[PDB]
C-alpha cells in the first residue's frame, strides 16, 4: 500500500466527490478547460494558471478603494466583447465613467447597463440575464450597495440576501458559461467568500511618477482563492493616468526577469538592440514599433502557457 499509490486514489476520489480541485497541489503545472478571458495583464494572466478568468464562474474582486478594481473588470469586458462577447454592467454604485472605458476596448453602446432599486431587484435582473444565455461576462459593482429592500424603506439580511442569490445564480452561469464578476471594497461577502472560484486580492502598492503629475500606480494582485490552478500566486502591473494596465509596460516586466531583455546600465536592449534609457522611456519605445512588442508578447506566450 504504498504512500504515493494511496494517496493519488483516495485524492482523485475526492474531485469525483466535490469537485475538480477541491484538492490541489500547489506545485502541480496542470492545464486543462481553459475558456478564460484575458485580462489583457499578461502577467495577471499567467498568474491564474490559466491565462485569465474561467468564464462560466462567480469571481470576487476586492480590494480598498482607488485601488484599480473596477479597471481591471473593465479590462475583462473589453476582452469579452472584442471577441463578439455581451457585456452585461450592473451598476449600483454609479460612478462609472464611459470616457475611461471606452479608451480600454469596451464597446460602450452596446453594454447593457442597469440601476437596481433595491438589492434583492439587482440580484435577480443579473441572475435573469444570465439565465438568457447570452452574456457572456456581467460585472456587478459594489458588493455593498446592494442594501436589502428595508434599510431602504423602514428597518441582518444581506448576509441571507446575498446567499440565497448565489446558490441560485452559481448553478445557473454554471452550465450557461457566463462569468460574473462582483466587486467587494474592503457582509454578504461571507458567502461570496464561499462562492467564488477565484477571488482576487487588488491593493494598490507604488506610484509611477517621473518628475511630474505622477499619473498611475503599480498594482499588486494576490491571488487568493483559486480552484481550477493552483492559489496563492501574485503579479503586479502599472496601470497609467487615464489609459489602464499598461501592456507595454507589463511586456518589459516579464520580458527582464524571464531572461528575454537586458538592462546593462539602466539601458535596455532586446537582443541586440536596444530599447532606452530608464523604464518610461523603453514602455514610450515598443507602445510605437508593435511588431517588436508583439514578438515579446509571441514568446513569453511560449515560456510559459
Ligand atoms: N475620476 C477619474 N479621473 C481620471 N482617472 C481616473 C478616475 N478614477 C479612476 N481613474 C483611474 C486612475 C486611478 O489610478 C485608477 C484607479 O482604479 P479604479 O479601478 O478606477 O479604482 P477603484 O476600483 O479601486 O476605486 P472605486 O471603489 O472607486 O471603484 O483608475
Amino acid at each position: 500500500p504504498d504512500r504515493e499509490k494511496a494517496l493519488e486514489l483516495a485524492m482523485a476520489q475526492i474531485d469525483k466527490n466535490f469537485g475538480k480541485g477541491s484538492v490541489m497541489r500547489l506545485g502541480e503545472e496542470v492545464r486543462q478547460p481553459i475558456s478564460v478571458i484575458p485580462t489583457g495583464s499578461i502577467s495577471l494572466d499567467v498568474a491564474l494558471g490559466i491565462g485569465g478568468l474561467p468564464r462560466g464562474r462567480v469571481i470576487e474582486i476586492y480590494g480598498p478603494e482607488s485601488s484599480g478594481k473596477t479597471t481591471v473588470a473593465l479590462h475583462a469586458v473589453a476582452n469579452a466583447q472584442a471577441a463578439g462577447g455581451i457585456a452585461a454592467f450592473i451598476d449600483a454604485e454609479h460612478a462609472l465613467d464611459p470616457e475611461y472605458a471606452k479608451k480600454l476596448g469596451v464597446d460602450t453602446d452596446s453594454l447593457l447597463v442597469s440601476q437596481p432599486d433595491t438589492g434583492e431587484q439587482a440580484l435577480e435582473i443579473a441572475d435573469m440575464l444570465v439565465r438568457s444565455g447570452a452574456l457572456d461576462i456581467i460585472v456587478i459593482d459594489s458588493v455593498a450597495a446592494l442594501v436589502p429592500r428595508a434599510e431602504i424603506e423602514g428597518e441582518g439580511l444581506q448576509a441571507r440576501l446575498m446567499s440565497q442569490a448565489l446558490r441560485k445564480m452559481t448553478g445557473a452561469l454554471n452550465n450557461s458559461g457566463t462569468t460574473a464578476i462582483f466587486i467587494n471594497a474592503l457582509t454578504g461577502g461571507k458567502a461570496l467568500k464561499f462562492y467564488a472560484s477565484v477571488r482576487l486580492d487588488v491593493r494598490r502598492i507604488e506610484t509611477l511618477k517621473d518628475g511630474t503629475d505622477a499619473v498611475g500606480n503599480r498594482t499588486r494582485v494576490k491571488v487568493v482563492k483559486n480552484k481550477v490552478s493552483p492559489p496563492f500566486k501574485q503579479a503586479e502591473f502599472d496601470i497609467l493616468y487615464g489609459q489602464g494596465i499598461s501592456r507595454e509596460g507589463s511586456l518589459i516586466d516579464m520580458g527582464v526577469e524571464h531572461g528575454f531583455i537586458r538592462k546593462s546600465g539602466s539601458w535596455f536592449t532586446y537582443e541586440g538592440e536596444q530599447l532606452g534609457q530608464g523604464k518610461e522611456n523603453a514602455r514610450k519605445f515598443l507602445l510605437e514599433n508593435t511588431d517588436v512588442a508583439n514578438e515579446i508578447e509571441k514568446k513569453i506566450k511560449e515560456k510559459l502557457g
